């Protein structure tokens, strides 16, 4: 079941916790989908990653203000790539608090992309801390270490058995860890293993580029992971 | 009008000239297409490129000895990526003398891929000559300079008036010039501007990844590779 608002799609995975998808025809070979989050908190939503771009986020901020009537008052991004962070600037124009990983502030630049206004804080077990931990709660954050890329990290909400992630986790039926060009091959088996063991419990698994699934996801996705 | 034959389409371009076009899904966001040439020399044909899998390569390479009745005796490769090098080892089983580029042959194992037998002797003018020019003519081979890849070569048939902008050259709609990962982004106008030169009387601008068009192909690529 999907809501369909201007070029996004919205799917309720829980109560308070929407999924937004939306499409881009990165390199000419076909559109293109990418996931992201809106949690609610009291009044407000938490954005889990941009759109592509801005105009779609854009669209997102709106859909939570004037439809969901939970203006977006944070958001979090997954790591520095243009699926994840493209719309960083409409949510500065929004003036919307926004929260990334150390190293995917460093890496935006180069890709064409404008870095987060705040340094999210991991303690040295990977989880967050800190103005990121108290501010984006009920979410739970946590770097698994390298994988798709450097800098990925990824966000849960265990009473909701929820986890998200990112592009790290690809689909139970993925024949392939999707694109690998900055992607850390050495340690992406073990960061999965992380992830997993972060969040052992829960029971729905959503990720950037296909649709929520059950646990098997994180088992294929190691899997591949392992052959590399 | 195509014959499908396994998991290879072939068209004629002109006479002794056909386009190979095979497919794979290669980040899971679906089956990509992928082209290259078939051209014949007297008894035997020239492969320009290789298919995504050495499967799909010897599918290819069968289809000219037993279809075409004319064997290939050599092949040469535009640059090292999947697409254009995945099925050397195919080849090479085969015993079929390939030729590259010497910087795509410094690449490919990096990339997961087999270098060609042969380096491919480029005059300061960027035209080949030695042994490459004399076995594959009629195809005359031009290295443009960086744009796609940094060791990216064209290949062209004047007399026939077709030129093979490999992965350089899209299509004369495109919205972007796809997988810039490995590009070479300064120096992709001038390039796509020393193929145009290159080739300046070629009416039928074939590439990898959408089918034969005319010259608004190079116009629109120049386009793009101008406001990188
Ligand atoms: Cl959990
Ligand atoms: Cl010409
Ligand atoms: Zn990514
Ligand atoms: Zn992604
Ligand atoms: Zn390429
Ligand atoms: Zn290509």
């Amino acid at each position: 079941d999907i809501i369909r608002f201007g070029e996004v799609s919205f799917s309720q995975l829980a109560e308070g916790v929407w999924m937004h998808t939306t499409y881009l025809d990165l390199m000419g070979f076909g559109p293109i989908p990418s996931n992201g989050l809106l949690v609610v908190n009291g009044d407000n939503t938490i954005l889990v990653d941009t759109a592509w771009t801005d105009e779609q986020t854009e669209q997102i901020v709106a859909w939570a203000s004037m439809v969901l009537a939970k203006p977006v008052r944070a958001a979090v991004v997954t790591h520095a790539h243009q699926d994840k962070m493209g719309g960083m600037a409409a949510l500065h124009g929004a003036n919307i608090a926004t929260w990334a990983h150390p190293l995917s502030n460093e890496l935006a630049p180069e890709e064409g992309l404008v870095p987060a206004r705040n340094a999210i804080t991991f303690d040295a077990n990977g989880w967050a801390t800190g103005e990121a931990a108290q501010s984006l709660a009920p979410l739970r954050l946590y770097y698994p270490g390298g994988a798709h890329t450097r800098d990925n990290i990824t966000v849960g909400l265990p009473e909701l058995g929820i986890a998200f992630g990112g592009c790290m986790i690809k689909a139970g039926d993925a024949s392939n860890l999707g694109n690998l060009a900055d992607a850390d091959t050495a340690a992406y088996a073990q960061s999965v293993r992380n992830f997993a063991a972060a969040f052992p419990d829960a029971r729905t698994i959503a990720m950037s580029h296909s649709p929520p699934e059950g646990r098997k996801a994180i088992e294929r996705t190691l899997d591949l992971a392992e052959e590399l």
